[PDB]
C-alpha cells in the first residue's frame, strides 16, 4: 500500500540501513500520468550535504517507474553510504525532490525523519500535555527566568488536523534533533509547548523542526519572535540552521529608557504626512542616518514621517512589501533599540510615526506558509489556517501567501500585531497597504475587485477598532482605492490614500489636460482622504517636466522649481491631511524607472541648497497650517477654481474661516503672463506680511502664483 507522495521502506528510515523510496503522483499533479523515469535531488540535515549538481542523470539517482504513477528508487549499502556521510555525523533529515531529466518539472523541498542509532538519534512517542499557561497572547516566546523561556507553536490545519511532532533546534543543542527538545501537543489549545531550561543568559537561538507523516518536515522560525537572523544577510546566520530565519531572543535584554511621558501627534485632524524609506532618505539606509535629518524635518514643519515597511522583509534591499515576520523589524535598519530611539527622537522632534503595514500577503519564508505547504505545486497548503493556496483576487498577485482575512487565525494574528506595533514600538498610526486585497472573492480584473465587498468591507472595520481599543487617537489610513467601499468607512473615522500624482505631473508639466485638481478636496469628509502629488508608487513631478515638459518646463530649473512651488499652493493650501513623497520639497527628479522601479535610488541631498527655494516655499505653505491652524479647520468654506476650463486666465483657491480669517491663492500654470483682478479687500502677501489693495490689477509672470492673507501674522 502506497500513500500520495513519498513512501518509505523501512518505514522508519535508518541512518546505517539500505532505504528504498517510493513516490506516487497523486491525480491532478504534474507527474500524474507521467511515463518516463523520474530523477532524485537529495541530500541530508538543513544544508542538504551530498546533494548533486540539478539535472545529474546517473543510475544512482534514477527512480525506475514500476506501475502507473509509481516510481522507486533504492540508496544502497546504506542512507550514510549514499550520500558520503562521516560515521559520527548525525544523520536525522533526507530532503528529495523527483524531477524529470531535463530538470525543468519537479517538486519541491520536502525532507523526513531518519533515526540515526549509531549516534543516539532514537526515535521517541510525542507526548500529550495541557498547556500551562492560559489568554490571549499564549503562542510565541515568554521569557520564563534568565536561564529559560517557554515556546508556544499554535498547530491546527484547516481540515482540523496537525503535526505528528516537533522539535527545537538552536545553539543550545548545536542544531541537532534531539527526543530532550520534542514539544509536547495540548489538543485542546491546538498548541504546541516546551520549556527550553538551562539557556546561559545573552541570546539564544533556535528554529522549529515540525514534522507529520503526510506532510514530511520542515524547518521554521518563531512567528511572533522580535529579532531574526536571515541566511544571506545575516554574516553571523548559524552553519547548522536552514534558510530562511533564525529566531533569537535574549533572556537578560538591556531595556530601552523612553524619554519624559505622553506624546500627542500636532495637528492631528488634518496632518501633513512626510513618506519616507529608510533605504533611500540618506547615504547610510538606516535609521542612525535617518535621525542625523529629524532638525531638518522638524523646520520643514511636518506633523508625522510615515516609514515604509520596516518589518522583517526578504532579504535586506526592498521597499518593504514583502514581509517574511510581522513582529520582528528588519535589522537591515537596525536593532529593535535603535527603532525605539528614532521614534523617541522623532516625539521629542514633535513629529509623529505611522508605521506602513503589509497584511495582504507574506512570502515563502513566513513561518505561517512554511508550516502547511503545498510541496507539489510550491504554494500554501489547501489545508494552510492563515493563507489561500491560490490568490483570489487574480488582477493583484504580489506573492504565492495571500492571506484569507476571513480566516479567524488571520484576523487574531492582525489584531495582536496591531497591538504589538503600538505597545512596543509607541507609534501613532498605520498606513494599510493595499487594503482592497483583503477579500475572499474570486476576480481577474479591477471592476469586479473594486465592486463591493460587505466581508472586506467589515473586517477592515474590525482592525480599525481594534487599533482603537488600543490607543483612541491612532491615525488609521487604508491604501484602499474602492470608492463605495471608502464612503462607509470614512464615516467610521479611517483615512484613504486620495491619489492626485496625475493632475499635478500634468500642470507640474504645464499640459492641462486631466490636470483638475479638485479630487484633493472631499467635500463630504475633506479630513478623511489623505491628498498628494507623489507617492513612492509614483513618477516624480519634477521628473515629468524634464521628459516631457511643455517649453521652458523641460531645460529651465528656475521655471520649474516655480511651476512645483505652484503646484505646493495649490496643495498645501487645502483642507484635509496631506502627504509628501521624500524629496518632493527639493524637486526630486530621477524616475522612478531609474535603476529599476524598486530599485535603490540616487541620495541628492545637495538638492536641499540648490533647491532651496523650492524647499523654503514648502517650509512656509506647511508651517502656515501650524500658525494659522483656524483657517485649515474642516467647517471653513472652501472653493476653487482647478479644472481643464480654468488654465489661460488662471486658477484661484479661497479659504474662508468662520472667525472671519481669509487665504486667497491665484496660480498662472501656463507659459505667458496673465493679467488678474485681485478680489475685494486688504490683502498681505504672507510669504513676503507687506499689504496689497485688492479689486486691484496686477501681471502674473508664467509658472509664478500670488497668496493673500487677510491677516499680517
Ligand atoms: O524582495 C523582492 C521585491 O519584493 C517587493 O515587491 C512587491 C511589490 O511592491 C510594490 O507594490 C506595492 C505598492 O508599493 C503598494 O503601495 C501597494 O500598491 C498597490 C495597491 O494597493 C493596489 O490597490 C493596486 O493599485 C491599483 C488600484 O487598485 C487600481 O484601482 C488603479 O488605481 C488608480 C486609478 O486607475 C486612477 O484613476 C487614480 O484614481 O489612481 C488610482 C491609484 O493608483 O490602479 C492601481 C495601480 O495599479 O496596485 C498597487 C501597486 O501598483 O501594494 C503593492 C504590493 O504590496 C511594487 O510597486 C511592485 O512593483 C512589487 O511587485 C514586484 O515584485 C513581486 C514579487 O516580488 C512581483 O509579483 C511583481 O510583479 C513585481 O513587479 C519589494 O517591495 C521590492 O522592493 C523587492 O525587491
Ligand atoms: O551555507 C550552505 C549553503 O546554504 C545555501 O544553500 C542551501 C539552501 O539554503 C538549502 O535550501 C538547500 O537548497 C536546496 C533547495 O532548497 C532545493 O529547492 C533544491 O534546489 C534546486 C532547485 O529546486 C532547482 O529548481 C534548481 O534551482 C535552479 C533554478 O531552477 C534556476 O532557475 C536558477 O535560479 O538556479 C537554481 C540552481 O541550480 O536547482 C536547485 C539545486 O541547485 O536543492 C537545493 C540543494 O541542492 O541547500 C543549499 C546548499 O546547502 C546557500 O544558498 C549556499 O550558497 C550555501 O553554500
Ligand atoms: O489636438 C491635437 C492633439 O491633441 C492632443 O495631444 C496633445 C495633448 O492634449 C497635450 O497635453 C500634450 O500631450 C502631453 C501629455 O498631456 C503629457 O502627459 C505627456 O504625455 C506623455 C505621458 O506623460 C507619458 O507617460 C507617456 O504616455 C505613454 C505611456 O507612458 C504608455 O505606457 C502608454 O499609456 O502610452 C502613452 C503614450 O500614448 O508618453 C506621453 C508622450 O506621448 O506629454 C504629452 C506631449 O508630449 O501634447 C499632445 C500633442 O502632442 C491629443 O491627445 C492628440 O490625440 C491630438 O493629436
Ligand atoms: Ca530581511
Ligand atoms: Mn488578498
Amino acid at each position: 500500500v502506497l500513500h500520495d507522495g513519498f513512501n518509505f521502506d523501512p518505514a522508519i528510515p535508518k541512518a546505517d540501513e539500505p532505504l528504498t523510496i517510493t513516490f506516487k503522483a497523486p491525480e491532478g499533479s504534474n507527474f500524474y500520468g507521467y511515463a518516463d523515469d523520474l530523477y532524485l535531488h537529495s541530500g541530508t540535515g538543513a544544508n542538504w550535504t551530498g546533494a548533486p549538481t540539478w539535472g545529474d542523470n546517473q543510475n544512482k539517482y534514477r527512480l525506475k517507474k514500476t506501475k502507473d504513477n509509481v516510481w522507486s528508487i533504492t540508496l544502497s549499502s546504506s542512507i550514510r553510504h549514499f550520500y558520503s556521510v562521516a560515521p559520527s555525523t548525525p544523520l536525522q533529515t533526507i530532503n528529495l525532490i523527483v524531477r524529470d531529466a531535463e530538470g525543468s518539472q519537479q517538486t519541491y523541498d520536502y525532507a523526513t525523519l531518519v533515526e540515526d542509532s549509531q549516534n543516539g538519534f532514537i526515535w521517541e512517542e510525542p507526548q500529550k500535555a495541557p498547556l500551562p499557561i492560559s489568554g490571549e497572547e499564549k503562542e510565541g516566546i515568554h521569557i520564563h527566568s534568565a536561564t529559560s523561556i517557554m515556546l508556544v507553536l499554535y498547530d491546527k490545519d484547516s481540515q482540523g488536523g496537525h503535526k505528528d511532532c516537533v522539535f527545537v533546534t538552536g545553539n543550545f543543542n548545536n542544531w541537532k534533533l534531539d527526543s530532550r527538545y520534542m514539544m509536547k501537543y495540548d489538543e485542546t489549545n491546538h498548541c504546541w509547548w516546551i520549556t527550553l531550561e538551562e539557556l546561559t543568559a545573552g541570546e539564544t537561538q533556535f528554529q522549529y523542526f515540525v514534522y507529520s507523516a503526510s506532510d514530511g518536515g520542515t524547518y521554521l522560525c518563531d512567528p511572533y519572535c522580535e529579532q531574526a537572523l536571515e541566511k544571506g544577510v545575516d554574516t553571523n546566520f548559524p552553519t547548522g540552521a536552514q534558510a530562511p530565519y533564525v529566531s533569537v531572543v535574549s533572556t537578560n535584554p538591556q531595556p530601552y529608557q523612553w524619554s519624559a511621558g505622553e506624546f500627542e501627534m500636532k495637528n492631528k485632524e488634518n496632518p501633513v504626512i512626510y513618506e519616507l524609506l529608510l533605504r533611500d532618505f540618506t547615504s547610510s539606509g538606516n535609521l542612525a542616518g535617518a535621525m542625523e535629518k529629524l532638525p531638518y524635518l522638524k523646520e520643514l514643519g511636518i506633523d508625522a514621517i510615515e516609514l515604509m515597511p520596516v518589518q522583517e522583509f526578504a532579504g535586506n534591499d526592498s521597499w518593504g512589501y514583502n514581509t517574511g515576520l510581522y513582529f520582528a523589524l528588519d535589522a537591515s535598519y537596525g536593532t529593535q533599540n535603535e527603532y525605539k530611539a528614532f521614534i523617541d527622537a522623532c516625539h521629542q522632534n514633535g513629529i509623529a510615526v505611522i508605521f506602513d503595514v503589509v497584511y495582504n500577503h507574506t512570502n515563502n519564508d513566513n513561518p505561517f506558509a512554511r508550516m502547511y505547504w503545498d510541496t507539489f505545486n510550491n504554494r500554501p497548503s489547501t489545508k494552510n489556517p492563515w493563507l489561500n493556496a491560490v490568490t483570489p483576487h487574480q488582477k493583484y498577485v504580489f506573492s504565492p501567501d495571500d492571506f484569507n482575512h476571513t480566516s479567524e487565525q488571520t484576523k487574531a494574528f492582525v489584531k495582536r500585531n496591531l497591538k504589538y506595533l503600538l505597545d512596543t514600538y509607541h507609534i501613532d498610526g498605520f498606513r494599510f497597504d493595499f487594503t482592497k486585497g483583503f477579500t475572499q472573492k474570486q476576480t481577474t480584473g479591477d471592476d469586479d475587485l473594486a465592486a463591493t465587498d460587505p466581508a472586506r468591507v467589515s473586517v477592515l472595520k474590525e482592525y480599525y477598532e481594534a487599533v482603537k481599543a488600543v490607543k483612541e487617537d491612532a491615525m488609521v489610513t487604508m491604501q484602499h482605492f474602492c470608492a463605495n467601499e471608502e464612503t462607509t468607512l470614512a464615516t467610521e473615522g479611517i483615512h484613504f490614500w486620495r491619489n492626485m500624482n496625475h493632475s499635478y505631473c500634468q500642470s507640474a508639466m504645464g499640459w492641462k489636460d486631466n490636470s483638475d485638481f479638485s479630487g484633493l478636496y472631499d467635500t463630504t469628509r475633506p479630513n478623511q482622504f489623505v491628498g498628494y502629488m507623489e507617492s513612492h508608487d509614483e513618477e516624480r513631478c519634477a521628473y515629468k517636466q524634464i521628459e516631457y515638459g511643455n517649453g521652458a518646463l523641460k531645460t529651465n530649473l528656475s521655471e520649474r522649481l516655480k511651476q512645483l512651488s505652484s503646484n505646493a499652493a495649490f496643495f498645501f493650501t487645502v483642507p484635509g491631511p496631506k502627504m509628501l513623497w521624500q524629496f518632493g520639497e527639493m524637486g526630486y527628479d530621477i524616475s522612478i524607472d531609474e535603476n529599476g522601479r524598486t530599485g535603490k535610488k540616487p541620495v541628492l541631498w545637495e538638492y536641499q541648497t540648490e533647491r532651496k527655494s523650492l524647499v523654503d516655499i514648502y517650509t512656509k505653505l506647511i508651517t502656515l497650517r501650524t500658525t494659522h491652524s483656524d483657517l485649515f479647520n474642516a467647517s471653513s468654506q472652501f472653493t476653487w477654481k482647478v479644472s481643464y476650463n480654468d488654465w489661460d486666465n488662471g486658477r484661484t483657491l479661497t479659504l474662508k474661516a468662520v472667525n472671519g480669517k481669509q487665504l486667497h491663492v491665484y496660480a498662472n500654470f501656463t507659459n505667458a503672463s496673465i493679467d488678474y483682478t485681485i478680489p475685494e479687500g486688504t490683502w498681505y502677501l504672507y510669504l513676503e506680511g507687506n499689504p496689497v489693495e485688492g479689486e486691484k490689477k496686477i501681471s502674473v509672470p508664467a509658472h509664478e502664483f500670488r497668496l493673500y492673507t487677510n491677516f499680517a501674522e
